């Protein structure tokens, strides 16, 4: 029911829907654009599902400004987007595209024009492929690489982005990508994936100073998937174990960001092993943000690993509670974004919070010209209940984007897992707006109030 | 008669017109990696991610050799080694793989190329020796057909400038390593573990190959075309009929997989019943294309390749484990020395493919010993030459068309995976100074090699 859930939300509360680059744009030789990480990742096989790639995808560099009036026309107020690196500096270092920010420039103003926030994001996750020639993340140099990129993004944009968010989610760039191999550029690694953390902390840093320098009225936040972890059990060894997953998962990007240091018994395992931390690395770790955005999805379900030599964190994966399931596997276990929020905001001195992607994997087709994902809009209905709970206790929740505007690729599963709250046929690019998307677009229409 | 000294009993071996040289490879050696338009290779990008490479060396100093060429060509020429195998830099020539000439880069090997020739000295150029330009990691790299045709430009290129001079081409270096090792052992760059992805890999090289022969002689006919393979020599551990087997697929696997469809134009059968399901698309013109006919081709040898029968339920062909060596004898790097395995598997290749005349295009040995009083005293690697060329002669006298030998290390270099760690020169290095100083074995090497052409 709509209409009780709305009473629910402050008169000026933001609804959004979310977006990356990669995962929609396609055009991926078009206008000076050079290959990203990603664009390797999905062409080698064994990476990505079917060996989908993102030279298609959601065809929204050349489609844009329909997908802006849909936008518009569903009476969402926000749009929260990526910038692609590779159209912008294309070598990652080296002369700027001003043909790829000109994309952007026109995006921005169709977005003002249409009275729709924009929330973009610098780095989601599709790194210039030259840069790994110098070691990727992995070098300290690409840190700068990155300082450079924000300034020439910020620069251009920066009088008319209502925010802007230096990464998303530094938990998949760092270890899903450099520890587990699973996201681009697929190392399994732990010297290279705590040189990645530290670099990518830093990276962050630069890009809050790079941006206020340079756009000082725009609010700066950080995007980060924080894992509710839950413990298995009640047991002494399943609590310490969930807080060695907290340090280890959440505390790698939360402390330097919001404490201006790493966790205590993290650096004691793993400190050894981390690249340089320069005299003032961690002060500008820690600068002040506006705003900070969380991704949720589903709980991580942890257990105490004994198994000799396991290192730290030393959990396993616990089994699932609920019995609800999206497609692509994830539990729907909605109260685990009210405690992660409350554990945050006791553990943290944090900004505003906006949720800046919640959604889930369903996949159904268009039928009769329709959409029928009732999965999607029960966990939309169930999740923003929280949400609107965590506002009646008093956290300072401004807002909300849902992940994905449409059906898109989704990385390593390719365009099999479903996301969207508008249907694409990949073959004729139509878009349908889902039942899901219809019921989100009768809650958003009406705000502000 | 009386006493003589161990390289003129050796000289005398050899045939009057016999080829002697020294082989480099351009990451190895050239260092510069970011001057004059070159953009990274793959191995920039392996060097660089932790994990991949002893104290993460890389090649953007090595041995220094962009800015000191003249200087290394002085020492060939003083050597009196008549011939020199080296590498052209991919990424030098057309540095995002595909896209503009790079002309810069052409200029260094043009300007290398003279200086070998105002010296007297035999040009022997590999076109591929494993830096893959980055940018070509985009598309997949050699898991996409595209990149054959970007190697077959640039192979036209490189010959269209260099083919007046070049005294003999080759166009890959070892594809067992840019194959297997790096696709599917993960051991060399780009790193990969994928059956699907070294599969692939496989046949584009294989392609890339061809399509190479093709184009230097379309621009630069009068340039003899080959091939370099670490052929190995599989040994089983015994004669039971499954180790004589096992021994087969191994051979099938490690080497027949790059032989057959260049000597005998089509893959080896037992394999493609095991593995066809997961290769790519061989198009009509394919085994074709790839098993044009060469001029010569380059055997590299350190090493046998002991093996026996993996009973392991679901072991992938070829299944095969390791067997024992005959010797406690090892190089500084681990490898058994075992001079004989090199006539065997001589033997071998000449009797199951039509080959033409053969070049050992890389024999040497790894000993890390350094300067003392301002010599290097490696004996066991002046040992490991004396006994291989041994070798080398009885195949001669055997009737094989050996024609010619390149001790493999000029110089001590960037030895990939191993880093700066692993000496293989007949010259040290000292990464500090870049000073070279010829190591025993050198003076060796060089006493056998400037008796010749006879």
């Amino acid at each position: 029911d709509h209409k009780a859930l709305a009473a629910r939300f402050p008169g000026d509360f933001l609804f959004g829907v979310a977006t990356a680059s990669f995962q929609i744009e396609g055009a991926t030789k078009v206008d000076g654009r050079k290959p990203s990480i990603w664009d390797a990742f999905c062409n080698m096989p064994g990476h990505v599902f079917g060996r989908h790639n993102g030279d298609v995808a959601c065809d929204h560099y050349n489609r844009w400004e329909d997908d802006l009036d849909l936008i518009k026309e569903m009476g969402v107020e926000a749009y929260r987007f990526s910038i692609a690196w590779p159209r912008i500096i294309p070598d990652g270092f080296g002369p700027i595209n001003e043909k790829g920010l000109d994309f952007y420039d026109r995006l921005v103003d169709g977005c003002k024009a249409r009275g729709i926030k924009t929330y973009a994001t610098l780095y989601h996750w599709d790194l210039p492929l030259t840069l790994m020639g110098d070691g990727g993340w992995a070098s300290r140099s690409t840190a700068h690489a990155f300082q450079r990129y924000a300034k020439t993004v910020m620069a251009r944009l920066g009088d008319r982005l209502d925010a802007v968010a230096t990464f998303n989610e530094p938990w998949c760039a760092v270890w899903l990508s450099h520890l587990y191999g699973i996201h681009a550029p697929g190392e399994r690694n732990m010297e290279a994936a705590l040189a990645a953390m530290h670099h990518i902390n830093l990276a962050h840093g630069f890009g809050v100073e790079a941006s206020r320098h340079v756009a000082p009225k725009v609010p700066v936040g950080l995007v980060l998937n924080a894992h509710s972890v839950i413990p298995a059990s009640n047991s002494d060894a399943d609590m310490k174990a969930a807080e060695r997953a907290f340090q280890f998962h959440n505390g790698a990007f939360f402390d330097p960001v919001f404490k201006g240091e790493y966790p205590a018994e993290m650096i004691e395992a793993l400190g050894s092993r981390m690249p340089v931390v320069e005299a003032e690395d961690l002060s500008i770790i820690s600068q002040k943000l506006d705003w900070w955005g969380l991704n949720y999805y589903t709980p991580m379900r942890v257990a105490d690993d004994a198994t000799e030599g396991a290192e730290f964190p030393a959990t396993k994966q616990a089994p699932a509670v609920s019995d609800v399931k999206t497609d692509i596997g994830w539990e729907v276990y909605a109260p685990a974004l009210h405690s992660l929020v409350e554990t945050l905001y006791e553990r943290y001195e944090l900004p505003d919070c906006y949720i800046t992607e919640n959604g889930a994997c369903y996949n159904m087709g268009v039928e009769n010209g329709e959409v029928d994902d009732q999965p999607r809009l029960d966990y939309y209905a169930e999740h923003l209940g929280i949400v609107a709970d965590l506002v009646k206790d008093g956290y300072p929740m401004r807002g909300y984007f849902a992940w994905s505007l449409m059906d898109n690729f989704e990385w390593a599963e390719g365009y099999r897992m479903r996301f969207g709250l508008v249907h694409v046929d990949y073959e004729t690019q139509v878009r349908t707006l889902k039942n899901s998307g219809k019921w989100y677009s009768a809650l958003a229409s009406g705000f502000p109030k």
